[PDB]
């Protein structure tokens, strides 16, 4: 619903960069 929303997809960015950081420091 184009806002609240959104932040699940945030959640995700972070949490990928996340992964790859964790993976390759």
């Amino acid at each position: 619903y184009m806002l609240f929303t959104m932040i699940f997809v945030i959640s995700s960015i972070i949490i990928t960069v996340v992964v790859i950081n964790t993976h390759h420091r």
